[PDB]
């Protein structure tokens, strides 16, 4: 009989990873959209009227909106237990990709900025029999025929037309991306989202134009700010309270603005629920 | 007819002041007495 | 530590915990600016 494994195992270290976030989510909406910068908080988009030149009168501002979230740390928590991972930092870690995640997600479904609900008269399609074929895609294509960036769906919504487009022989092309690959139609590619919502079949598809100087779609953040740990971004030290509390408050400040009413068209009414029988 | 004056001035910037107090008094006293230090708040007048 | 002291080791050894204590001190501020 020798030395046993548990009770060698007793001398060695094991090795901690920092705790894994499963909804973390690559983000894509957020790194295809260019952003720009606004000085005060206030963004004014003046436009022609009836488009000699005349403008409107009455031209859109919008505001930049603050979210804000406490991380509370006990101290004896960060001051004992802070080798070798510092425990404030990964609480404020796993706390941001949790506030860009919801970043993410009202950027799309916002009510006072958000796409779904920024999109002019005459840019909403509807599909013909549900699913998404090929023919709506190419609907879409036409509201924003100038210069499209990308599709916007649910994952579940590109299987779909993926699906159609087994259905006919067309196999769609394939591009990479940020080292990730994505269907494309005409060369636009369908990028995927799961904050585009999805009740009961029935989600949504997006085309976009992105680009201050195409008059596409822009991200509004404010360039400087006390903290200033990203873009819009910044952490601040609250104080420590009578329970030796010590807090911390993170605020992220966004806004978008579709430039002119023809850089956005939406497919409505999309299932992602229908298979085909194939019988030969 | 051409451009408005008020849709031109959409595009224009408005030079804003700072807040205006109208209770701002020149404090004459303030500025007519002298003042001397007190090192820990106590001041004898023997 | 050696159990029953081949050489073994005990599978259950003891682990400290370090402790904290605290206390709040208030100072007025006119108290240490005065």
């Amino acid at each position: 009989l020798a030395l046993r494994d548990v009770a060698a195992r007793q001398l060695a270290n094991a090795t901690k990873t920092v705790p894994q976030l499963r909804t973390i989510t690559p983000r894509w909406l957020v790194r295809l959209l260019h952003w720009t910068p606004v000085e005060a908080g206030i963004y004014r988009v003046n436009q022609v009227k009836d488009a000699f030149v005349d403008y409107i009168d009455n031209p859109r501002e919008y505001l930049l909106s603050a979210v804000n979230t406490v991380v509370d740390v006990h101290t004896r928590i960060s001051d004992l237990y802070s080798n070798p991972h510092d425990q404030i930092r990964e609480q404020l870690r796993l706390t941001i990709e949790i506030m860009k995640e919801r970043q993410e997600s009202e950027l799309i479904n916002s009510r006072e900025y958000g796409l779904l609900n920024n999109v002019a008269p005459g840019q909403l399609v509807h599909t013909r029999n549900g699913a998404p074929t090929p023919d709506d895609l190419d609907e879409l294509l036409i509201r924003v025929w100038k210069e499209p960036a990308f599709f916007l769906a649910h994952p579940q919504a590109i299987a779909a037309f993926g699906r159609e487009c087994t259905r006919r022989g067309v196999p769609p092309a394939t591009v990479s991306l940020f080292g990730s690959s994505f269907i494309t139609w005409r060369g636009v590619p369908l990028i995927p989202s799961d904050k585009v919502p999805l009740e009961n079949g029935k989600t949504k598809i997006l085309l976009l134009r992105v680009g201050e100087s195409r008059q596409g779609v822009v991200g509004l953040y404010q360039p400087n700010l006390p903290g200033e740990q990203g873009m819009g971004l910044s952490v601040r030290f609250m104080g420590i309270n009578r329970k030796a509390l010590a807090s911390y408050l993170v605020s992220l400040y966004c806004s978008l603005a579709v430039l002119t009413d023809d850089a956005l068209a939406v497919l409505d009414n999309v299932d992602v629920t229908q298979y085909h029988t194939y019988r030969y």
